[PDB]
């Protein structure tokens, strides 16, 4: 028993990641084979950031620009090109530790692990959600731009987020690794602004049912509701409407705990109304939204990975 | 900017971790050179849990009994010994894999990172405490016995725990690598209990410096407190005794936000005797204590690792 916010174990991915230099600025790349990955803004500079036009401003590079180094040897790189917003260099060696691995974009709502790196060396990993506003609520220093995101499925590694920018509210923001922002943003320096966000109620509904599997049970009730009126009270609390799609996905937790899913509503709906009145969830005393139902079952019953 | 807690990279670990199968009894080993550490309560068998005699126990083992696999190759166990309550079973193979490392004994209060397992697959990684009780709030399921905590320090591996079982109240006990066991309990199925918790302090006023140095300030106050007078209201709310050590360790977060340590003091005094009022810290509605002084400079200035 016990719950944890638990990350993917991170070995996979540290053996892929690498340090980029061009010019002036310094960040991580991804080591796949014989390409590195990292964020276009790479070839910008302390000025050109204003409003860059990357096409000109990649035609204007030669391959020896790039600074490409794996740990201590440095890697050389043969070619070089532009898919959106990640540049693709493509170096004479490939990384022999290269895993099984899927590039996937994720919807908001899913969680995934980020590797924080500086310099080509990992500094920690962390358990993150996509937010409904394609932010992420993460923890990102000067450096640490191109680190990742992934999940991994048994022995793959699908990996879902590279890091890009800060926004002025503290979140960040990013792109899959085809190099597609999440959300509106744009690889710009300008006004730019997450924008509202929602809470996931899908994955709080699942945290409510990780509490049930591990003893918390002080907030459930005899009640139940409707799956309109619930989303009439979720709407009221900035929550994300249920969808008969979600209570679907929540079957398997409404089995084990013998708790219907839209009882587990009513309970919300409580929670929401009243607070939780000096008493905490999981060793929390806010709503958790972070879990999806995949990571409560996978944790609740021991899944694991080669 | 962002705070959240960060684990270390496990990919120096996960390379280390086996399965060790018994008689019915399956668990987590770690392979360090020749030598295969687990816990002692793999040779018991489900009647002889009620007062064991380990010494009797393991003379009666041979080698052969011990079932060593690292992935898909089954390792030759050559030789047992026993050092307080882990098993060392020495293999006929050195782990390539073997990072630079340590065992060390850590005080209560301090934080390490665990890579939970299962069968010696890695299922996940976060981060835990010591409590003063000598307990950790992990998340473990049956198999999950060896998993392992540690601490990476530049390129060394730091061990500091392994599992063992699970205390009454769902909280869990283990040992150091040389098996001796954090707090009063011991590997014998009787009544045990965790004993009463206090919160950490000194970590509490690293979490409100990190909140300082990401922008959270409606805590703060003009007031100052003594140290007396701040352990004092302290004792009231079951918070351990905070020290001249405890003050100087807290210097550099201290100098590096200008909030004198005896004034964050008095804003937790304030936090403790009024609560937070609906607001929240970091993304917390609780006071929080498993980041100590260290975790917040590494995880606020990007320290990494090789």
């Amino acid at each position: 028993s016990g719950f944890r916010k638990m990350a993917f174990p991170s070995g996979k991915v540290e053996g892929c990641m690498v340090q980029v230099t061009c010019g002036t600025t310094t960040l991580n790349g991804l080591w796949l084979d014989d390409v590195v990955y990292c964020p276009r803004h790479v070839i910008c500079t302390s000025e050109d950031m204003l409003n860059p036009n990357y096409e000109d401003l990649l035609i204007r590079k030669s391959n020896h620009n790039f600074l490409v180094q794996a740990g201590n040897v440095q890697l050389r790189v043969i070619g070089h090109s532009m898919q959106n917003c990640v540049l693709k260099l493509k170096v004479d060696t490939a990384n022999p530790k290269t895993p099984k691995y899927k590039f996937v974009r994720i919807q908001p709502g899913q969680t995934f692990s980020v590797l924080a790196c500086y310099n080509g060396s990992p500094s920690g990993v962390y358990q993150c959600a996509m937010r409904p506003n394609f932010t992420i609520k993460g923890s990102f220093l000067n450096g640490s731009c191109g680190s990742v995101g992934f999940n991994i499925d048994y022995d793959c590694v699908s990996f879902c987020y590279m890091h890009h920018m800060e926004l002025p509210t503290g979140v960040h923001a990013g792109t899959d690794l085809e190099g597609n922002f999440y959300g509106p943003f744009v690889d710009r320096q300008t006004a730019q602004a997450a924008g509202t966000d929602t809470t996931i109620t899908v994955n709080v509904l699942a945290w409510l049912y990780a509490a049930v599997i591990n003893g918390d049970r002080w907030f459930l009730n005899r009640f139940t509701t409707t799956l309109n009126d619930f989303n009439l009270v979720a709407m009221k609390y900035n929550y994300e409407p249920l969808t008969q799609d979600h209570v679907d996905i929540l079957g398997p937790l409404s089995a084990q705990t013998g708790i219907a899913v839209l009882d587990m509503c009513a309970s919300l709906k409580e929670l929401l109304q009243n607070g939780m009145n000096g008493r905490t969830i999981l060793g929390s005393a806010l709503l958790e939204d972070e879990f999806t139902p995949f990571d409560v079952v996978r944790q609740c019953s021991g899944v694991t990975f080669q």
